[PDB]
């Protein structure tokens, strides 16, 4: 795992598995600002706003959601999905992205997107630039 | 560029993306009968019916399908990939053709398909002369 | 035919365009080790680890790394290419390392990766050897 400097993602995703009355909306583009100034500074840009952010409820919504993703937005590179805690979602998270699909997805723990440190958005972007 | 003389596609498949009510069978037939006489007449024949035929629908259905072509069809020489206008299709297809398994492909628009001219087929002729020769 | 002696294989690298989900780090770790035991025993010791080995995708990578190849490593005698079948990225890279740059390339088929065999190690040895002997 060295870092690489050549990385610019360009059509991304947000998928929000937490509640709307937990993480709301100003809570996510405030995340989404933040990440894409850390992802700035060490040289792997996150450009614009995501293409798509929605809420979505159950395991059983991954695949459909993501493939409706690939299926509409072209080029899409990353989905960072955000988790309420524990939950089904991650393994259908997991299967969906990294064995059917092969696209960059990312989990988030609510908590962290409600209260962004620079620390968890430092630990994401080393993952993103692993994957990506 | 130089036109590739003694070329003959011997394996070829068609992988159709757009919506099957609006680019049916028989629109695909007569296509392929038009493809086949003017790629003989240029001598660069493509020789035979297709040995795979089917309907996808999603960015998402062509890395199996793909998969698929490749296990079964040893000596697949090309893909030709009918896409339903502007799609996430087309990326996806190059992506999976040129860097995943390794497979030439070539890409047609519906439209081109619905209603055939020898000016479009041509086209199509002489990029897959020279994406094979 | 002609095999030619006394070649010492000292700068290399290798550029992976067939992705990592096919051609892992340990498939292409163990190929290198297997190619160099064969490479030996022939008598065209690849006296290292390559000094470079990375991924890339797509026709438009091969010229900006194959620059970056040149341009970093002096004395860079051969670049192994290792490509997923048929792809323009073929086409690219016979016309970037022939006529754009002027370095030795060899590709080999992913499949020839993921799973050896002494006679598909034999033929990429071969090919190494004619295109590295002479003037
Ligand atoms: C089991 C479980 C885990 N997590 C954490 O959230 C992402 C984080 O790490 P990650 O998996 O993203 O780490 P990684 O190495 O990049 O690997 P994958 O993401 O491909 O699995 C993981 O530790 C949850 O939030 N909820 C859960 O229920
Ligand atoms: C850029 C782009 C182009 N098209 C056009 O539709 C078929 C035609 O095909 P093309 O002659 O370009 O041949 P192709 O097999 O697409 O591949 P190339 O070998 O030219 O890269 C291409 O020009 C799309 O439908 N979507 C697109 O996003
Ligand atoms: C489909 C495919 C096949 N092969 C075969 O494997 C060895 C030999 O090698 P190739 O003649 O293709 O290429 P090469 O030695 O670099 O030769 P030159 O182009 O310098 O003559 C070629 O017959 C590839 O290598 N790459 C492929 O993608």
């Amino acid at each position: 795992k060295q870092f690489h400097t050549g990385i610019e993602i360009k059509v991304w995703a947000i998928a929000c598995f937490a509640p709307q009355r937990q993480c709301t909306e100003v809570h996510l583009k405030s995340f989404t600002e933040q990440l894409r100034k850390i992802s700035r500074d060490a040289g792997m840009p996150i450009q614009g706003q995501p293409c798509f952010c929605k809420y979505a409820q159950g395991a059983d919504s991954v695949e459909p959601m993501f493939r409706h993703l690939k299926n509409t937005y072209a080029g899409l590179q990353l989905v960072v999905v955000i988790l309420p805690g524990k939950t089904p979602v991650y393994a259908e998270v997991k299967r969906v992205g990294d064995t059917v699909l092969g696209m960059a997805t990312q989990c988030v723990q609510m908590k962290n997107v409600q209260r962004t440190t620079p620390q968890t958005l430092s630990n994401l972007c080393l993952k993103i630039n692993v994957k990506l």
